[PDB]
Formats: structure tokens, sequence, C-alpha cells
């Protein structure tokens, strides 16, 4: 399975208050040994692709995410719950109509193909004159996919989309030497495909590159593996040499003049400093740059000419405010700690937080929204939107452990009921709201790892 294996690392190898999300699982007999809210927000990444697909897992202070490939198995429901496909194609209406599987894995050595429980075979002709690929059912009757797209060749071969019986067949086929890939048309590109599979294709320019950036893979033992993730992260390095960028492999000591494509995932830059870790016989940093603002939906590379001394590795990091600690109490109020205190509401806060280093952070009360926009037989777009209420307490020196403060001031009556209300306004009728959070946060200057590079010459 794997649960059992990955979570023996993460034990010893990660730190101790380092947040880790994945799918639901009944693996977590282990995980043991989830909102279902934060699943809409979870799916929109997992089932779709690009801009949208950016989620905010930063305000989650997110530091690992767990995939599953047998999460395919249960991808109709991601992608349903990502605003993916329609209720339709995830169930249908009774008995008959529509209904559609997103993901159905290949055994096969190519060019042969062969999925043993749903009957289907694929036929990969890769000849002179004659490149084409063939989907029989073992029914009725032979399918033609609206294309195949071959690894890592990535050769596409066009097809039909049509069925032998005429009939519609919307799906992308996704051929690898030792497995296959059958994934409809709604999801061919989905975060997921990409992550599990490693199948690196997506609809837009240059976002699977800057997604397998902010997402390191640190650990995999069996169908599961562990990314790091990485809000702000460099997905390429080149130095002008000769009067011409050339992409940087590796980084020897000296002057350089690097040009940097960053991808920050999830959120924007805001006045940020960015730092270089010459990682040698001792740990200097050098500061390289500063970055005053880049919106993560638009990102931009940026140029910086530095000197770097002799050392084994290079580490580039980012320093801006940022979501720290976690809650290792409960935490006089007591309460839910996703909804501490509904609106106008008072007496005190006693919390504790866990923090892996020393923080001068200031206090928040953050309101996170998670709702539904009906866009379609029916359709829902999540969205997750995000904003600091009230602050309580700064700036507060936490060291590394546990600490404690007092923290006590009102929630305003107005706040989360006017924008339950704003929103209303706005959409129908296609609102359904799935998650309130009033939760406590602790911003300050955090330091995020964008990218390391070896060394040479
Ligand atoms: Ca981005």
């Amino acid at each position: 399975t794997g649960w059992e294996q990955v979570l023996k690392w993460l034990n010893e190898n990660t730190s101790k208050y380092a947040t880790a999300t994945s799918w639901w699982d009944y693996g977590y007999w282990i995980e043991s040994s989830h909102a279902r809210d934060r699943d809409h927000i979870l799916a929109l990444f997992l089932a779709r692709d690009g801009n949208v697909s950016e989620v905010d897992f930063e305000s989650w202070e997110l530091n690992y995410f767990i995939i599953y490939l047998n999460d395919w198995a249960k991808f109709n429901a991601i992608s349903y719950l990502g605003g993916a496909i329609t209720r339709r194609e995830y169930n249908g209406d009774e008995t008959g109509r529509g209904q559609v599987t997103t993901i159905l894995p290949l055994q096969g050595s190519g060019g042969i193909y062969v999925n043993p429980y749903a009957g289907i075979s694929v036929r990969v002709v890769q000849s002179n004159t004659t490149s084409k690929v063939t989907v029989n059912v073992r029914g009725r009757a032979e399918c033609s996919p609206i294309y195949t797209l071959l690894i890592p060749g990535n050769k596409k071969i066009p097809g039909n989309g049509r069925c032998s019986d005429g009939s519609p067949f919307p799906y992308v086929l996704y051929l690898a030497p030792n497995f296959g890939l059958i994934t409809y048309y709604k999801v061919a590109t989905s975060n997921f495909i990409k992550l599990a599979f490693n199948i690196p294709i997506s609809k837009y320019s240059g976002f699977t590159e800057k997604l397998y950036s902010n997402f390191v893979p640190v650990y995999g033992y069996g169908n599961v593996i562990v990314y790091e993730f990485r809000p702000f992260a460099i997905y390429r390095i080149e130095e002008l040499i000769n009067g011409t960028w050339k992409a940087v492999n590796s980084l020897t000591p000296g002057k350089h003049e690097l040009k940097l494509y960053i991808s920050a995932f999830g959120r924007d830059i805001r006045n940020a400093t960015l730092y270089v870790y010459a990682i040698g016989n001792k740990t200097e940093k050098i500061k390289i740059g500063e970055i005053e603002y880049m919106n993560h939906l638009n990102e931009k590379p940026i140029i910086v000419n530095v000197t770097l001394p002799k050392a084994e590795k290079y580490r580039l990091v980012l320093v801006q405010k940022g979501p720290v600690g976690v809650l290792t109490g409960p935490p006089g109020e007591i309460a839910n700690p996703i909804r501490i205190a509904r609106e106008g509401e008072k007496g005190t806060l006693s919390l504790k937080v866990g923090v892996d280093k020393d923080y001068t952070a200031d206090l928040y009360l953050r309101a996170t929204f998670i709702y539904l926009v009906r866009k379609e037989n029916a359709a829902f777009e999540p969205h997750m939107d995000t904003f600091f209420i009230t602050k309580l307490k700064g700036g507060i020196k936490l060291h590394k452990g546990d600490n404690v403060v007092t923290a006590e001031l009102n929630m305003p009556n107005g706040v989360i009921s006017s924008y339950k209300e704003k929103l209303e306004k706005e959409y129908g009728d296609k609102l359904i709201i799935r998650g309130i959070r009033v939760e406590p946060v602790f911003i300050a200057e955090k330091e995020y790892v964008m990218a390391e590079v070896r060394a040479s010459a």
C-alpha cells in the first residue's frame, strides 16, 4: 500500500509541527495509529489545471502534499468536487444515462495495453504508413480517442473522438512504456495526473514546469508520493553567457548574472527579500535581491547579479510575511479551533502554539469562506476567499516549541454576515456555502525555500 512506510518517514525526517494533507482515504487507519469544506478546495487542486487550480495552500500553512495513485479510483468523486464535471457524469440519473470514468489505468508493455476489469484493450500500430491508436471495448465496439499522447516520446496521435457505433468517445489516452491511462477529456490535464503518474501535460503554457517546482518529491514508497510544498519556488535558472541566456544546471563560484524564473503558487509576493545560502564548510547567506510585488497569476522572470562563495551546494530562499505556527492546544473560551468565535463574542482566548524557529509574530483573526457557484447537469466552481478580520497582539516572541499568550479581542458582528450576503447579492441560487472558518493565525517574516542548485568547476 505505502501509507505506513510513508508515515514512518515524515516522523523522523520532517519537523515536529509540519502540517501535511492528502485526499481522504481509509489509509487513515494507520494515519491515526480532514474537513468536508476543504475537500472542495483540495479537489479544486487535484482535478483542475492552470490558474484555476492554483489554491492558496500557504493559508493552511501546508508543508507536505501526499498524493496516492490509487486515488484514481476516487477521481470521479474528486473531479465532481473540484468543479471539473457534472453530477450526471459522476453518477447520472437513475438506471442508465451517461456516467463517466474520469481515469482508467492500463497495464501493458509498449505498445499493447489492457485493463482486465473494464474489458478495455488498446492497440498501437505505430507503423508506416499507418500511425493509429485503436481501443477495443470488448463490447460495442471499437473506439477512437480524441488523441493519444506517447510518454516519453511526447508524440501526439490524433483520433476521431468517435465510436464504432458512431457514439461519442471523449477520452484522451496516455501511453507510457510500462503503463497506459484512459482519461476523460474534462480531466485530461489535471494536476493529479501530473503528480501521480508523472504525466507532464498541461493545457496552459509553462504551467507544468512551474507546478513541478512548487511540488518537489522528497519521498515515495508504494503508490504513495510525498511532495514538499513550496508556494514560491524557482523553476528555471539561466545565466548570461556570451550575450546569450543559457540554462543553468550547476552554479560555479564567482560572478553570475542569473535569470530567475519564479513560480508563485496560490498567492502573490508581497515585499520580499531574496537570499542565497552557500552550503559548504559553513552556512553563509548572501542577500541577492528583493521583490516589491509579483502577481501569482502572471509571474515574470527576475534578473539578479551575484557573487558566489565556494560551497558544496546553494539554497535560494525568499523571505516575507506568512502564517507561522500550529495549534498544539485544545485551545475559559475553549471551543472549536476552526471557528473559535461567532460574531459578537467576548472573553479571553487561551491558546498554545508550536513553532520550529524563533519568530517575532503578530496575531490576527482570519476569515476563510469556502463556497460553490453553479456554472451549469449541474457543475459547481469551488471558491476559497481569505481576509483578516482583526488584529490581537504583537509583536510576540515565539521560541522553538510551545508558547502561550493571553489573546483577547472581540469579533465584530457585521463582518462575516455582511460578507455572507455580499456573495449572495453577487451569485444566486448558484451559491452553496460549504465552510465558514474563523481562526487565529500568526504572521511573521517567514523563510520560504525556492530552489537548491549544486556546484561545480
Ligand atoms: Ca502561479
